[PDB]
């Protein structure tokens, strides 16, 4: 579909990342602050997609990628990382992410990717 969960510790990146993803036509299914509280919204919300934070507080990307992927092995995963997180992000996707976007972020590499995923 086009309901994203948005998952990042940083209210600034959420909301920017939302802000993206809106004028973009897709819909903002709900936000998470944590792997936790993520993995919390996933099961509720069940949405289309997710974008994932690396570096988060109390359970991190990964950690929260491989529990969605649990519940949902069909799961649309998206992995956003700093600048030099390379491994991790290497990380995510053998965990079970489809893919990667960098931030700070750049729409149009937003977009593709979400395109691609659904
Ligand atoms: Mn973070």
């Amino acid at each position: 579909g086009k309901r994203v969960l948005i998952v990042d510790d940083a209210a600034f990146m959420r909301m920017m990342l939302k802000d993206i993803i809106t004028k973009a036509g897709y819909e903002v299914a709900g936000e998470a602050t944590n792997g936790r509280e993520a993995v919390e919204k996933y099961k509720e919300l069940k949405p289309d997609i997710v974008t994932m934070d690396i570096t988060m507080p109390e359970m991190n990307g990964i950690d929260a990628i491989k529990e969605i992927m649990k519940i949902d092995p069909n799961a649309k995963i998206i992995v956003c990382s700093a600048m030099g997180q390379q491994a991790m992000v290497i990380e995510a996707i053998k965990a079970g992410a489809k893919d990667f976007i960098v931030k700070p972020f750049q729409p149009s590499r937003v977009v593709e990717a979400l395109n691609k995923v659904s």
